[PDB]
């Protein structure tokens, strides 16, 4: 999932719109965009699919207003994938909307206490509606009106104190403004950002992306501080609180081997960066392991793996060449698997030996796939490279994973994926690597979220009782 | 626009639809199938928008069949961008329809002698209803059904004496099998290919390129020759028939440049490869003519330019890196009472502090490279330098390459220099027309002679010089 906000002084339903479509690679299950117009009134627009798909002359037509929120979810299976879309909302107390990015992990027992003690109903299976609602019971605590920025402050703390997971969240509440908080370990990212359009009036935005900000021409400003909160008010006063009770920044890994985008800066390193340092590394592996291999090419499998590659062919010193090509247009099968999305360039393939390089392999049915793709190209030996260390455990803090049982690496030593694959060699990087590859590019960040590559969450309050729940 | 053909001996509705997905970089503006039912009836659906938008389940299960074509256009301007779709088709004689890729030079001259000779009403401005129309009423001479091959080969021999330009185009004949033919000058891409699936039963197709084939698990033959005709029978028997006076081969240049994809062969020539080696020469061209000049990393402009920025910074020894990322995604800009930055973003670590060699594939109206220049100055970049994979364009394409009006082309009457400055280029370099035809030639030393129209103002065909003298002879 990518969330979006504005706080601006004119119109933001196109900003959010375009800030959206940037962070579209995030989600594409479905889309949402809601605003307050000048009479202190919700407007949304929420539907399944395509940001381009959901949003008509119409639907923004109908947007109006100078404060926003907006996103973009990522077909998480379970969550009916058919199921109400984000931003939520509910009518009181004043007025609340939310949009939210990550997982809690005690969505269950918290359902129970909001039935229970707030006799709230949630109506989905998304822990968002359930975020929603804590949230809103803890505003409900407040008489005096409006509400200040402390109150506001002191809402998110408690909410902090019962909801546990992983989070990056942007909600508006009517009458007072904008809200934007972080989970205590800093897990999924959220940037702030600024525009000024003159001397006397600045805009704020905060995305799950730089990128988000970069392409609306606001200024980035900073990363939001893991449980930390921000408080943007309807007059463009800013208001920052912390709000955890022992923030750590435990940023996904993930994110910057595959779900994030290159251009994007998480936690001050460089998505770009980090990628080609995981080359870099990657390459010296298979030159200390792997001294003996004889390789007449470097084919990368786009896109993630593109400048990986290339570092890989440069410190091992052999050719880089574009075996693959990735189809710009998937179109469906109809009811009337990888060569769908992947070409194969023959000539780069016949007669040589090839080193395929590839991000990460979760189920191996693409590697297998890709692997035969090689060998009917004439390649002789194939051999394969994962940027990302094996994936054996399941992400419960909002990258969705497919089942303990449906990862190859889950309880397989690599020789028996290599086997299973086709591949001729099979080499992962190794987490400590891909750990100071992108460490490297800031080296304040001491400990990362690795939940899918050795079963540690940083959590801690995972055990096969939830896995086995899910 | 993009075509594609398949005479198959099992439904072809999924396979079209699928080699219009790898063939729709060439034209998104709108689609169409059209596939011969049992009943020896064709089943059509076309429509305005992308592969994926204009065919939906109720649509594909209608079309049933064996054999089939489609087309994927490229908003040719002027031909309305909002008018019918091709493919075309006419009732008469037997029943015809044709999907075509390229432009008649002599279009005007060809509607009014249909008109006049056999009162054959155009009703759109597609010189592919024209072509159409031509080829219809050549079959319309023969008396003894079904037509023979010869028959077939004689109309568009026929036809290709009559229209004058450039053409890929693939078509069915009811009753008798699909039919693909290609210019005499071999201008417009067309390859064949076969799939077998027993002791006779062999299929086979034609598309505007290899990958076509490759997606579809098609084994590739051939390009189909300049002049050259095919004709399939329903009943898989494959002739072919050189039907022009002079065929000889003038690919064009742009599609090795930018428009075909890196994966298809034209004309036995690897567009990648053929990519790769402008890269080279264009580095070797700046590495002679600029080699006073200081820079920091060269940075390429995506997609097209990626690969060739990797050599041009081999060549150079200068270091690569992607200041640039291309969105995946683009939206519409609501009208609420087409920037370069709602296409690319620049990564501003790349930038900052540094002087950048940024490579492009070309420059058309030069205010994407305009803008391009901006975001990188924008980043902290100190000098921007601009070097572009092709020549100076100049000239209109006239033989099915949309290209803006030859006053929109920045490169119309201008000197390099005064384009750099237009730009806002620190410094601004073209490839040499030559080192590209050499660079796309060392794939394939049998091809003499491309299609540059866009760069030289040389056209390859007749009519398009003897009308410039038909035109002095009146101011
Ligand atoms: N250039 C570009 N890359 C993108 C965009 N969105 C996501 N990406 C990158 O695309 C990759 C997608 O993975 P793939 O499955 O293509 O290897 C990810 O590494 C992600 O960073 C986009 O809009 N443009
Ligand atoms: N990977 C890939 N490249 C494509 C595809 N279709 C076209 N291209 C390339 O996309 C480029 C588009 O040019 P651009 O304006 O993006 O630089 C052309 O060079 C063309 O070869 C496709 O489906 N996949
Ligand atoms: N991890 C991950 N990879 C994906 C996803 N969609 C496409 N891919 C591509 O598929 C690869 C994993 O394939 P698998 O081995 O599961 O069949 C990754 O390298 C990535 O480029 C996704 O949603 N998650
Ligand atoms: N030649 C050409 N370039 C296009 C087209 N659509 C996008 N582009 C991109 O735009 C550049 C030309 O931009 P212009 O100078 O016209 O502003 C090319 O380098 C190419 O990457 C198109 O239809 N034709
Ligand atoms: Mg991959
Ligand atoms: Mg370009």
């Amino acid at each position: 999932c990518g969330i979006v906000g504005i706080a601006g002084v004119m119109p933001v339903n196109q900003s959010i719109y375009d800030a959206l479509t940037v962070l579209q690679h995030r989600g594409q299950d479905a889309a949402g965009i809601i605003t307050i117009d000048a009479n202190n009134c919700f407007r949304l627009r929420k539907a399944n699919g395509l940001v381009s798909d959901v949003f008509e002359a119409r639907h923004m037509q109908r947007l109006q207003g100078n404060m926003g929120i907006g996103h973009v979810r990522y077909p998480t299976a379970g969550s009916s994938s058919a199921s109400e879309a984000q931003p939520f909302y509910v009518n009181s107390p004043y007025g609340i909307t939310l949009a939210h990015n990550g997982n809690l992990t005690n969505a269950h027992e918290l359902r129970k206490k909001l039935f229970e003690e707030k006799r709230r109903h949630i109506n989905t299976t998304s822990d968002s509606e359930i975020l929603l609602n804590i949230f809103a019971s803890e505003l409900d605590n407040f008489r005096h009106y409006p509400l200040e920025a402390d109150n506001i402050f002191a809402a998110i703390a408690a909410t902090n104190r019962l909801i546990r997971g992983a989070y990056a969240c942007v909600a508006m509440i009517i009458g007072h403004g904008m809200v934007a908080f972080r989970d205590p370990n800093g897990i999924r990212p959220l940037v702030l950002g600024k525009r000024d359009i003159d001397e006397n009036r600045t805009e704020y935005m905060v995305a799950s992306e730089s990128v988000a900000l970069d392409t609306l021409g606001f200024d980035f400003l900073r990363d939001v501080a893991p449980g930390e909160a921000i408080y943007i008010t309807e007059e463009g006063q800013l208001f920052t609180r912390q709000c955890a009770d022992n923030p750590v920044s435990n940023p996904c890994l993930f994110e910057y081997v595959y779900f994030a985008r290159p251009d994007s800066f998480i936690d001050k390193i460089s998505v770009y960066s980090a990628r080609v340092n995981m080359g870099t590394k990657l390459g010296e592996k298979i030159a200390r392991e792997w001294e003996d291999l004889d390789i007449d090419v470097v084919i990368p499998i786009p896109e993630t793996s593109c400048d990986i590659a290339l570092e890989i062919a440069r410190i091992l010193g052999k050719p880089y060449r574009q075996g693959f090509v990735k189809n710009r247009y998937v179109g469906r099968t109809f009811i009337m698997s990888v060569r769908r999305k992947l070409n194969a360039n023959r000539a780069e393939f016949r007669d040589k030996n090839v080193l395929l390089v590839d991000d990460s392999i979760v189920r191996g049915t693409t590697s297998e796939q890709i692997i035969e793709m090689a060998r009917e190209a004439g390649a002789k030996k194939v051999y394969l490279a994962s940027a990302a260390p094996e994936i054996r455990f399941p992400n419960v803090y909002g990258i969705d994973m497919p089942s303990a049982t449906e990862l190859i690496a889950h309880g397989r030593e690599v020789d028996e994926i290599r086997q299973i694959i086709g591949a001729d060699g099979l080499i992962f990087q190794d987490l400590n690597d891909l750990i100071d590859a992108v460490r490297a590019e800031n080296p304040d960040i001491q400990q990362f979220e690795c939940s899918v590559f050795n079963g540690v969450y940083v959590t801690k309050d995972v055990d096969q009782g939830y896995l086995d729940f899910l």
